[PDB]
């Protein structure tokens, strides 16, 4: 029963008021971001939407989720507000959503504001759990945060390579690579050619993935026929995301700074990941 | 093809024989005997059942585990025994049994005091294996063996609050609460009030699990109206009985001294823990 | 679609050319490679069939895995030569192995006498992946290739016991056993009688394996009526084997020194382990 953004609040303490009935999305969410060895988690509320900030242990990946108020049960906040929430505080709380829960509450209060509140419900039994989690006023990463508007779709032209995976297409590829490499070459010939994943290890072994149909894969490109975008990048950020296997098919776009995008939607849940080269 | 208990026994030196078409509950009960950190089984052979007594690591949380001769597919004791059993001895053996396994067999002869023998039998094949265990004369811890009688249903008035959990609900709320306590406050009004399991850590987290309808797990209070029933109670020996799973669904009766008895019956087994505070 | 020997490979520089619709066979037998710890693999091409050598770490087992080129979708070798492989450095590229993956192909070429081509296809988003992999001209272990004419169905007259597990039962059997020992007994009467599998360790658990139908597990036996067929085995090797689940059924065969065969065929692989007393 979804009824979106609300006017008023159910109770009249609410800065926050936010009810889901997919609050799996979280526990992967949150995988991701344990995955990513975050610390902190910066979250944004405004009337229409909450969005959650982080970056990884090396700072060169950039992760922005946002759910959507008008998407949800009930959301409501009074205005733009920032909270920060240790991720080592919360982990065991993501990871204990099972499919016993059918609701996920949150709630931040005026008269709390150190406090963020996440209520879980068990319907089969009338059981309400009720977290309550110290939080604190983030000082901001601004980097992190104005990275939200460079990946407007807007501003995302000199990206001439994308395709899309779908999360075990993912997942496979990146681990089978990173039990051998930590860097993966990128190259795709301008033109209808196939795409080339690979690595070389000298006196040990090589690697080559191919992809030779680009429909089969989504694959659009740019790249003038003439010429050859080759790339190098990092894929341990990439077997995280891979495996928190957060949402169903991921979109891949590639720049010739061998900047890297991951975008993802699963229901009200949007999940961007920029990651520097 | 359950006979029950037997006037005589098949082989002529038997002191006891036991037989039974469900080996997997003592698969369980021994899980649960690990899970306590148990170092040895103190064991009754009785000529109407066997029982297993135990303590946990810590001294505080009492077994008893009874197996009743008529519920069985043969039993015969001569009389009064006691075996003592190195759990660790006999941890892989238990854990061993499976579904190939239809029949369990224990032997205790006169003429091989320290022996216990444990056989099973795999029909497909026509398979026996026996093992053959060194066991001992135990000296009785006489407080474990008399707790046996501080949990006749005669002796449980002073437990005015309990209820029902299945074997996952009492997995779920355990595990949820050691994620982050070792201990959790159980309080409960007087009246049609709803159950209040929770704890407070300062600075960091706090959690309320709230039961909102009694009826939904079987919960029975004689608490007056105007008291308030509120006990502190230790979660690490629940989340061993939880996880060993030994039985469909688990009664747990509380009293005022914060004493807890979780009792459970599986077919010819019978599971009870009392755990002091 | 199964073409057997070619007279003339596809590429001109192919000394081989390997192709085979079951890659999953190529992952079990490097499982149980290196469940053996075996480092190096030695391997010999043949216009008729490829064979896999190795040993395990204590040397006393010789394994020998052959898959018949007649048997495979497409094969051609020019002549008879040997390669080296580090089977560490192929351990997680043939683990990758999973059901995306419809063809293993095998290429070496002469244009490149240290490399060894493995090429994975995944037919559902047309996606190649190519694996090249170092290998050596091996130093040739005589024993062990000498112990190919050492099982041939000829020479199998001294084994007077014999009979088949499948191979759950292998590896029920034999992780029971290494739960509490490293050697067993093999005891077997002359004449209709059990199979018994057995060890004893005093003061603590003796344990007694016994088959009472010979039919059951297709025993044979060929022990004179009035003699006891007795050996002791070291089972470290056959957990590793069982453990591995290479292949359907398994059969095993005794030898009074003590010596063990295994045998288990899938398909187009044939695998055979002497293990020397």
């Amino acid at each position: 029963e979804r009824k979106g953004i609300l006017e008023k609040p159910v109770r009249p303490q609410s800065r926050l008021e936010f009810s889901y009935d997919n609050p799996l999305i979280f526990k992967n969410l949150f995988i991701y971001f344990k995955n990513l060895k975050s610390k902190n988690i910066l979250v944004r509320c405004t009337p229409t939407e909450i969005t959650f900030f982080s970056r990884d242990q090396s700072q060169a990946s950039f992760v922005i989720a946002t759910i959507d108020g008008k998407n949800v049960n009930h959301y409501y906040a009074s205005d733009v507000f920032w909270l920060g929430i240790n991720r080592e505080l919360v982990e065991k709380m993501f990871n204990s959503i099972d499919r016993s829960f059918l609701k996920i509450t949150i709630v931040h209060r005026y008269d709390k504001p150190e406090t963020l509140f996440f209520i879980f419900t068990d319907f089969d039994i009338d059981k309400e759990c009720t977290y309550q989690i110290t939080v604190s006023e983030p000082e901001l990463d601004m980097d992190l945060i104005e990275m939200e508007k460079s990946i407007s779709e807007e501003r995302l032209k000199n990206y001439p390579l994308r395709w899309e995976f779908t999360s075990k297409q993912l997942k496979k590829t990146f681990s089978d690579l990173s039990n051998y490499t930590e860097l993966v070459t990128i190259e795709k010939l301008g033109g209808d050619t196939p795409l080339h994943l690979y690595f070389q290890k000298f006196n040990s072994i090589s690697y080559h993935e191919m992809y030779k149909s680009s429909n089969k894969i989504n694959l659009t490109s740019t790249i003038p026929k003439s010429q050859v975008f080759q790339i190098n990048v990092k894929i341990a950020h990439i077997k995280s995301l891979a495996s928190a296997m957060v949402t169903d098919k991921i979109r891949i776009l590639c720049e010739e700074n061998g900047n890297l995008i991951f975008q993802s939607e699963m229901d009200a849940l949007m999940l961007n990941t920029i990651t520097l080269n």
